[PDB]
């Protein structure tokens, strides 16, 4: 289930973080415009860029703490306040986060593994709502 | 589902509030001691005292508000805080709230109606967890 999935991804974090983030950027090529130095590059080229590995893992390290602090896939208000107040997220709307979660859940459905992709969808929806309450447009 | 149930209870709040509360006290007769003016009365004697219906309705009114504000059966931290620092609740522990929820879910299962009894179960467990986080013993 959901609590297991957190452990599964933590167990091979850099592989999953890069694979899911590439899934997102290939499914929504427009989203790359927030990520300047990723335009123009094949997946193998991004995987050899230092910043891409480093940053994507830090995104997923935090997503996993937010997921791990949640009760029934409902995140903490203070975690959503964090996400809205980060300077790197100040250009964003909840729609960007909705698209990330759609790529994430699609990735889990197509994969080998037995993820609880229905919970990840619910977590995504609860998170978008919590971002709305903390102020993000 | 859970949102329908809240509409069902609010529809006939005073009848549900009397019936569920009586179910509670009779299932857990040692809890009656908290309610000084209810000692030594039968169900029908209580249902005939206007201030019995008046208190209980107020209790279940706030319970539905807390339920309605919850996301996927998880209550707001602030609602939990209100319940702990009400001067009327000063000497209670989470065990008292657990019993009310056991009675409440048993009532729902035994009734004609199709309540989402598993979600009320989840809701009670989540509120008790929140009450302790607000420092109830
Ligand atoms: C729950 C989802 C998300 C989490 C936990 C998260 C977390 C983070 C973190 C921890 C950083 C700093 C990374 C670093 O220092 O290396 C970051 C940066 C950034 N984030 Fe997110 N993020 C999320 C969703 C999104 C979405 C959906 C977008 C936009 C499409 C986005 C856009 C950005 C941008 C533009 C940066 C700066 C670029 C970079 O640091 O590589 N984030 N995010
Ligand atoms: C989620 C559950 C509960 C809610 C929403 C709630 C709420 C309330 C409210 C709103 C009142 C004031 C009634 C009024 O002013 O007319 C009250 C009174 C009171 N409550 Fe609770 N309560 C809850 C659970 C409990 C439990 C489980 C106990 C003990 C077993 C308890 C013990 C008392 C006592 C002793 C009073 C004052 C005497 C009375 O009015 O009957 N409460 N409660």
């Amino acid at each position: 289930g959901f609590k297991q999935d957190i452990a599964t991804i933590r167990g091979d974090l850099r592989t999953y973080a890069q694979d899911i983030f590439l899934a997102f950027l290939n499914k929504y090529p427009d989203e790359r415009r927030y990520f300047k130095n990723y335009v123009g590059k094949s997946d193998q080229e991004l995987k050899s860029m230092a910043k891409f590995g480093d940053h994507t893992e830090k995104v997923f390290n935090l997503m996993m703490e937010v997921a791990d602090r949640a009760t029934d896939c409902v995140p903490l208000a203070s975690d959503a306040n964090t996400l809205v107040q980060m300077k790197q997220h100040s250009s964003l709307t909840t729609g960007n986060f909705e698209k990330l979660f759609v790529a994430l859940v699609e990735y889990m459905r197509a994969s080998g593994q037995s993820f609880d992709s229905q919970s990840w969808d619910r977590f995504g929806k609860n998170l978008v709502s919590a971002l709305s309450s903390a102020g993000m447009k």
